[PDB]
């Protein structure tokens, strides 16, 4: 699949198949 736009300026998203999601929140 395609990757969307990653918005990381404030969210820390982990690499996932073709997702992204913020990780901060966990930790």
């Amino acid at each position: 699949g395609y990757i969307p736009r990653a918005p990381r300026d404030g969210q820390a998203y982990v690499r996932k198949d073709g997702e992204w999601v913020l990780l901060s929140t966990f930790l």
